[PDB]
């Protein structure tokens, strides 16, 4: 895992809200297109067991969903 993950697709304004507000506060995340990314698919499913983007993982933990402020807490 990296250390900070970032799970997305298309269509998907809750992860572009995830992903700028990631940006604003300038983090260094990785990120995977559940759509075009096959095995970031799988990672997200069978690895994270998270069944929506956004999901998050910080560290190891999953943060699945809409969770701005968990995302804020975990971060530093």
């Amino acid at each position: 895992m990296k250390k900070i993950e970032v799970y997305t697709q298309p269509d998907c304004p809750p992860c572009v809200i995830v992903k700028e507000f990631l940006k604003h506060n300038n983090v260094a995340y990785e990120e995977f297109d559940v759509k075009k990314d096959a095995a970031a698919r799988n990672r997200l499913l069978y690895d994270y067991d998270s069944y929506s983007t956004p999901t998050v993982v910080i560290d190891g933990e999953v943060v699945a969903g809409f969770q701005i402020e968990k995302l804020q807490q975990l971060l530093n």
